[PDB]
């Protein structure tokens, strides 16, 4: 064991770069003899290159002396106060720039992000703490995962460490230098193999040390427990339960939840809801018109008369002045960055923008841009008249008896100066100034005379801050038009551009619209993103009006408003043939209209919730049972007059919709209501105010918890008895249940589990009777190693009973934003997660072994489905249930006393005992787990206690506070055991519901003489009863009555509660929000619509495109009708076309119809798109292509189309793929045709070149554990940092458009003007648009020598055409390639709009083949790229092929869940095109 120390001394005296830093270690390895002190000497020198070669690649100074950050600053000169204990390992100054350079290496995943949130949190802190110095700190941390670097090879150093390794396992077996922790440690570290290679047997490393409370548990949990009964001794206790219970409920001192329906004392219930302030139940509906347009100054803006301008005032206002023009350039100029503005830079504008205005007015009398006595100012300011008088005068007299000269003199030198300097500033990138249509005329020879000889006249713009005397009429604009809907829109708009403007008469900001003749002005004086008051004004009259809206809330009204008219109309059409309601027919959609603009108008959350509470009742009146406890769920407490004006409007439209006297429809009726109901899905997702949701999430936490009696404060690491005894204590508790053979009898909603009950299920799950015949089948040197780089700390030794040795399993609370109510979040590190996810697939893998679950799995959703259609076809009895409190009432005691009395037939009883007992311990781990209480709760809490302690409701959270405030503590962690981890343990649930109630069904089944089936996932119930139990409920209704008590009787007594918004009923079903009826759909259009409108993303412009292609054709799939979606597809664009985009034919394509989106796919539109914009040439290529597919299908060539062809210029190969054949080609004026890409050397930026498909590919690949561990983790903690919304979203994307979004050839940054500007200036092109609005260009062959630089963007046509074209019909059918054709022969029906067809479209793919066919093909790009990391190939080489060449749009000819499934109006197919494939 000693030749091998002179080889690798050989070694590394011969591969070691000469460094003066180097060469120290080096010596004092290369002297030593002793083998502990060579083990040192490697360890110390291997960490030395490994700190050198990072400092040295990041560009950076490497601390070799060890010297902290205040000596580096003192000896550097810089002084500061004292400081903690840090020490850096790279240090760098350069300037003001400050750089920090710690590094680490580490092999397993939990230990790098334990080390890089430790380590980044303490240069945050440290970075805090310095900026006191004025001078910029920005830390870099770089994390490897294996022991490759620079100044060593790969090979020597491997056999280096492996030669250590078996030197260190000598010594430790020889002298025993180390003990086993640090032993051990070093060898998982240095083992490299040791940090992930094991999977559930990774338990089986450390110790046990469970002494005592395991076994306490443990027998808790089997104490009075009996698992051993027969099938015979069962069912004589259910029958004297039942026996039991039926005596004590008839006598009367069982209460009953339940009562049979009555539709007019429900509806009696209804009207006297909010009996304390409507102190009426009729309310006439002219009454209602009447005083509806006067509630709101919003709503009386809407609806006032204003028709300012006799005709040809208004004609001027679309001339465009130079005042405007002038505004505009100087707001582009001072976009940039230009030196000393401060008061001089500034004043110079207004002079200019002043003379401008004086131009424009003494030459045909324009008045635009003023305000009583103000002006629009460059920065969107409100600057005055006078003070820049008195400005201007004195900064004149300043500088010029500073220094003959005169006034005017001065003036025009200081402008045509700065004027100067500017265009050279601005020609400097790559615009004239020529582009803006300004002429140096105002400035005339005499300004400042003119300056000071102007006068003006009008009123003041105020703002006031709360009788209103409004200047106009009321109310003369007729609800049957669409005006309010465009003013909305208009003012929405204000609203949200009211966000852009950045911080620094006091100053006041204002923004400008108009509606059809004259402007009117927003007015604020406060900038950011928070509510603030507005005021309306106008030159006529000002203050118009004014308010207190929040703008981030208004965006679902921009240009939608030709989508809700047809929302409307849509929706009436539907209840329209009802013989017994015309007379009452513009009542409804007065109604209608006047809901959708007073919810568009003021969004709230109580009107959500109140629109929301409609589907329940809806659902209660066509039912036969309800809970009685409904009524008094519906209610809830609204503040302000608009909310109750909405509850009248809601309470007349269902009284007029489901009266008496009507018995025609009702399934029409049903859809309508629940139509008005989802209309909630309008206002908006996000919340109001953050901290209140905060307390309402905490105290919804901490409540059920406070009767219980079981809460632990701030608990201690080492877990004292008086905890333990306590836990054991109520765990025996939570046991205690009693029910209907006591004194005090059954209580209900209350946590807890009968011991019968539980015995009884595990007997009959023991024995067998819940499986069909398909299921039966089956000390120095601790310094030295704490001073390496690679020797890790953070890995567990041992467990104990309360989780690892280095603590209990900590998680962390937070809310999730949901409409209607807000849901809980819990928040876990990452090795918690890793040891949840064994219990987590364990258990569904269990799960799975069994059927009728319908969380996850996808084939018993189609039974369900199916289930429900016949069931409800044959009339028959359904219960839909959801459950109440499902997250806070479970327990994981719960699921470890079911799992430890449960016997399996040979399932590897030794390995069965294993896991059984690497379960118990992980879920005796889950028991004793910690929340954290968040900060802001405490800190308001503390602030209100302070406040309201030296000078009534008292919430009992409040409460709790006070109590534990007062004695000298502060509360930051809570543990229980009540709490199971919401969403955490998800799959477990899932499998006890679905044993207990498959036990509850073959109770009840034995009771009486019918089955019932189930389906159920987690926290929704269905239950389908046969023929037996439907004859018996109109038969005997007391024996329907008696079971349904004893099946809710049950359910309570094994933990779970039903919720009073259940339903049984013959008339719908429901089952995770699909409601089903017997001769009809009930499609849900409102929720589609509004999640359609506000989808959008500040990302590319080509991925929005895809998203909402999606979404639309995922609506399309459920009834919705066609123009609709185009309408949508319409609005898209012009919200696009706002930002200044110029709009390229693959976008969109707003003029599809039904077979677009049945048969085709996304490439299929397109291609209809571009066959729209020029035919008569698409028919020559199509012919050929015709001819090759016909060809290629037999396999022909397969290899000159390949190669020769694809891999060459365009053009010219495609007259040559003519000759290649007898057919015509295509003319010379066809090839002009071309589209521009911006994107043609690198993608736009937001904040070589290879093909999308590598990008992906290096993506999906380089992200496992060590190509992907730095990056994820850093882009993680970048993203963290932003919270933003929708409206934010969609200034931020208006805004990177125009900045520079575009780069060069070589590396460079432009803007889009400039290129437009390039791409006019040559008059030998023509651009060309369409209706909607597409430009394409046509371009000579002759012109593109000479100047091609600017050429290198266009793009052809009918290249991009065949590639996806051929690439369609390669994945579709050969019917693609003929020729379609309009129906223009059928007569016209008369169509009613409730009538439905059901269709089916006209009909595996790995990883591997791509690479194998991307190496058999194009080895180069392989061999650099892909290298460092029969009949179906051979079509999908030709598929990346294409993809490879053709690179516009073609990528989804390869990325592309689909539905399969579509109901589809039957009057819409026999309008659509025909394709016959010849
Ligand atoms: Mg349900
Ligand atoms: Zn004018």
């Amino acid at each position: 064991m000693e030749d091998d120390m002179a080889c690798v001394k050989d070694l590394v005296s011969k591969y070691l770069a000469d460094n003066e830093r180097l060469s120290r270690q080096k010596l004092a390895f290369l002297v030593q003899t002793e083998p502990r002190m060579l083990l040192m000497e490697g360890l110390k020198l291997l960490s030395l290159c490994i700190e050198i070669d990072s400092c040295n690649a990041n560009g950076c100074e490497h601390n070799s002396e060890d010297k902290s950050v205040e000596r580096i600053l003192h000896d550097h000169g810089i002084l500061t106060p004292s400081l903690c204990f840090v020490v850096p390992d790279g240090y760098k100054l350069t300037g003001n720039v400050l750089i920090l350079l710690e590094c680490f290496v580490r092999s397993s995943p939990a230990n790098f992000e334990q080390k890089y949130i430790e380590d980044f949190k303490k240069l945050e802190q440290l970075k805090e703490d310095l900026k006191s110095v004025d001078i910029n700190l920005i830390p870099l941390i770089d994390g490897r995962t294996s022991f490759y670097n620079e100044q060593i090879p790969d090979w020597v150093n491997d056999k280096l460490r492996d030669t250590l390794f078996s030197l260190l396992r000598y010594a430790q077996e020889s002298n025993s230098l180390f003990e086993e922790s640090e032993y051990s440690r070093l060898c998982e570290s240095l083992s490299m193999t040791s940090g992930r290679l094991s999977g559930v047997e990774s338990l089986n490393v450390l110790l046990d040390n469970r002494s005592s409370h395991y076994e306490e548990i443990i027998a808790s949990c089997h104490q009075g427990i009996n698992n051993k009964l027969t099938a015979h001794e069962v069912k004589l206790q259910i029958e004297e339960e039942y026996q039991v219970f039926r005596n004590r409920l008839r006598k009367g001192e069982i209460t009953g939840q339940f009562l049979k329906v009555d539709k007019s004392r429900l509806l009696n219930d209804f009207n006297n809801l909010y009996v304390d302030e409507v102190t009426a139940t009729k309310d006439n509906i002219e009454h209602l018109i009447y005083q509806f347009k006067r509630a709101s100054p919003i709503l009386r803006f809407l609806y006032a008369n204003i028709g300012e301008g006799n005709g040809e005032e208004r004609h001027h206002t679309i001339k465009e002045c130079q005042m405007q023009y002038w505004r505009s350039f100087l707001n582009k100029v001072k976009s940039l960055r230009i030196l000393n503005t401060r008061r001089k830079l500034l004043l110079i504008f207004d002079a200019l923008i002043l003379l401008a205005s004086i131009h424009d007015q003494t030459r045909h009398k324009c008045s635009k841009g003023w305000l009583g006595s103000c002006f629009i100012s460059v920065n969107d300011r409100l600057v005055s008249l006078e003070s820049t008088k008195r400005d201007l005068e004195k900064w004149v007299g300043r500088r010029q008896q500073s220094e003959p000269p005169d006034k005017n003199q001065i003036l025009i030198s200081m402008f045509q100066k700065t004027i100067l300097k500017a265009t050279a500033a601005l020609k400097d990138v790559g615009i004239s100034v020529e582009h803006y249509k300004i002429n140096m005329e105002v400035i005339c020879p005499d300004s400042y005379d003119l300056i000071l000889n102007f006068d003006v006249s009008g009123v003041v713009p105020t703002i006031s801050y709360q009788d209103e005397k409004f200047p106009f009429i009321m109310g003369g604009v007729e609800l049957l038009e669409s005006t309010d809907l465009e003013r909305l829109s208009s003012l929405s708009l204000a609203l949200v551009n009211s966000m852009k403007t950045s911080s620094t008469c006091k100053e006041a900001y204002c923004q400008e619209f108009l509606l059809s003749g004259a402007e009117f002005q927003l007015i604020y004086q406060k900038t950011g993103e928070c509510s603030k008051c507005y005021a309306i004004n106008d030159n006529r009259v000002g203050e118009i009006c004014s308010f207190y809206a929040d703008p981030k809330r208004y965006f679902p009204a921009i240009f939608s408003a030709e989508v809700l008219q047809t929302t409307v109309s849509t929706m009436i059409s539907w209840v329209k043939d009802c013989s017994e309601l015309e007379e009452q027919l513009c009542n409804i959609n007065s109604l209608t209209k006047m809901i959708l603009v007073l919810i568009l108008a003021h969004p709230s959350k109580r009107s959500q919730k109140l629109l929301q509470n409609l589907r329940y009742f809806i659902m209660a009146y066509v039912s036969d049972y309800h809970h009685k406890d409904l009524i008094d769920k519906l209610r809830e407490e609204l503040i302000t007059d608009v909310e109750f004006l909405l509850y009248r409007l809601v309470r007349a439209l269902v009284n007029l919709i489901l009266s008496e006297d009507v018995k025609s429809m009702m399934t029409n009726r049903f859809k309508f209501i629940l139509n008005i109901s989802y209309m909630c899905h309008f206002i908006t997702k996000e919340t109001p105010d953050r901290l209140t949701d905060q307390i309402k999430c905490f105290e919804k936490f901490l409540e059920p918890k406070l009767e219980f009696g079981h809460v632990s404060i701030n608990p201690a690491d080492v877990a004292t008895e008086e905890e333990l005894d306590d836990m054991v204590y109520n765990a025996k508790k939570f046991l205690s249940k009693e029910g209907c053979t006591s004194i005090k009898g059954p209580d209900y909603k209350k946590p807890g589990v009968s011991k019968r009950f539980l015995s009884l299920l595990t007997s009959s799950f023991n024995n067998g009777s819940l499986f069909k015949e398909s299921e039966v089948k089956r000390n120095c040197t601790t310094a030295m190693l704490k001073n390496l780089c690679f020797y890790s700390q953070e890995s567990p030794q041992s467990y104990s009973s309360t989780g690892p040795d280095t603590g209990r399993l900590k998680f962390s609370l937070s809310y999730k934003e949901q409409v209607g109510g807000n849901r809980e979040l819990y928040i876990g590190d990452l090795r918690t997660k890793m040891f949840t996810r064994l219990i987590e697939d364990y258990f569904e893998a269990l799960s799975l072994q069994l059927s009728g679950s319908c969380l996850n799995n996808e084939r018993e959703f189609e039974n369900a489905i199916l289930s429900m259609k016949l069931n409800v076809s044959l009339a028959h009895v359904s219960y839909s249930m959801d459950h109440s409190k499902w997250g806070p009432m479970m327990c994981p005691f719960l699921f470890l006393a079911t799992l430890q009395n449960l016997i399996f037939l040979s399932k590897d009883l030794q390995a069965d005992i294993k896991g059984r007992d690497y379960l118990s311990t992980l879920l005796t781990w889950h028991m004793h787990k910690m929340v954290e209480i968040p900060f802001n709760v405490v800190s308001a809490m503390m602030k209100s206690f302070i406040k309201a302690q030296l000078g009534t409701t008292q919430s009992i959270t409040e409460d709790f506070f006070y109590s534990n405030f007062q004695i000298g503590v502060v509360p930051s962690h809570v543990s229980s055991i009540l709490d199971m981890g919401q969403g955490i343990l998800h799959n477990t649930s899932d499998f006890y519901a679905l044993i207990s109630e498959r036990f509850i069904n073959y109770a009840i089944s034995c009771i009486c003489g019918g089955t019932i089936d189930a389906y159920t996932s987690s926290d929704d119930q269905i239950s389908l009863f046969d023929q037996v139990l439907t004859e018996l409920m109109q038969r005997d209704p007391e024996e329907f009555k008696t079971l349904i008590e004893f099946h809710y009787y049950m359910s309570d007594q094994l933990n779970k509660f039903v919720s009073p918004k259940s339903v049984i009923g013959r008339f719908v079903a429901e089952f995770k929000s699909r409601f089903y009826v017997w001769g009809d759909e009930v499609p849900l259009l409102t929720k589609f619509v509004a999640a359609a409108l506000h989808n959008i993303k500040c990302k590319e412009p080509h991925q929005l495109a895809e998203t909402i292609d999606t979404i639309i054709d995922q609506s399309v799939a459920n009834g919705v009708p066609v123009h609709l979606c185009n309408l949508i597809q319409k609005r898209t664009l012009s919200l696009l076309q706002y930002a200044r985009y110029p709009i390229d034919p693959f976008l969109l394509n707003c003029e599809t119809d039904v077979r677009d989106w049945v048969d085709g796919n996304r490439s299929y539109r397109i291609m209809r798109q571009i066959e729209r914009l020029i035919p008569d040439a698409c028919g020559r290529i199509r012919s050929m292509l015709r001819k090759l597919y016909n060809k290629l299908k037999t396999g022909q060539l397969h290899e000159e189309f390949t190669t020769n062809y694809l891999s060459s210029e365009h053009l010219s190969s495609l007259s040559n793929l003519c000759e290649l054949l007898g057919v015509e080609p295509p003319s010379e004026s066809d090839l002009e045709f071309s589209w521009l890409n911006l994107a043609a050397h690198h993608p736009l930026r937001m904040v070589e070149k290879v093909p999308t498909i590598v990008k992906t590919i290096q993506n999906k690949l380089s992200s496992t554990f060590t190509r992907g561990a730095q990056k994820l983790l850093s882009e993680a903690i970048n993203k963290s940092a932003f919270q933003s919304s929708i409206a934010s979203g969609f200034v931020g994307l208006c805004r990177t458009l125009g900045s520079k979004c575009v780069r060069g050839p070589n590396k460079e940054s432009l803007y889009i003007k400039s290129i437009q500007s390039l791409i006019s200036d040559i008059q030998g092109i023509e651009p060309l648009i369409d209706s909607h609005g597409v430009q394409y260009w046509r371009v000579p062959l002759n012109i593109r020598d000479g100047n091609e630089g600017v050429i290198s963007y266009f793009r052809p046509l009918l290249w991009d055409y065949m590639c996806i074209s051929l690439s369609t019909a390669i994945e579709l059918g050969a019917w693609v390639l003929g020729e379609p054709k309009k129906v223009r022969v059928l007569e016209f029906f008369k169509h009613n709009p409730c009538d439905y067809f059901p269709l089916k479209p006209a009909a595996r793919v790995g990883l591997n083949h791509i690479i194998h066919s991307l190496r058999r093909l194009y080895p180069s790009v392989f061999e650099k790229h892909i290298l460092p990391f029969s009949p179906r190939i051979k079509f999908l080489d030709l598929c990346v092929a294409l993809d490879v060449n053709c690179e516009a749009l073609s990528l989804v000819s390869h990325i592309v869940k689909r539905e399969e499934h579509y109901i589809v109006l039957s009057s819409e197919l026999r309008l659509s095109h025909t394709r016959t494939h010849e």
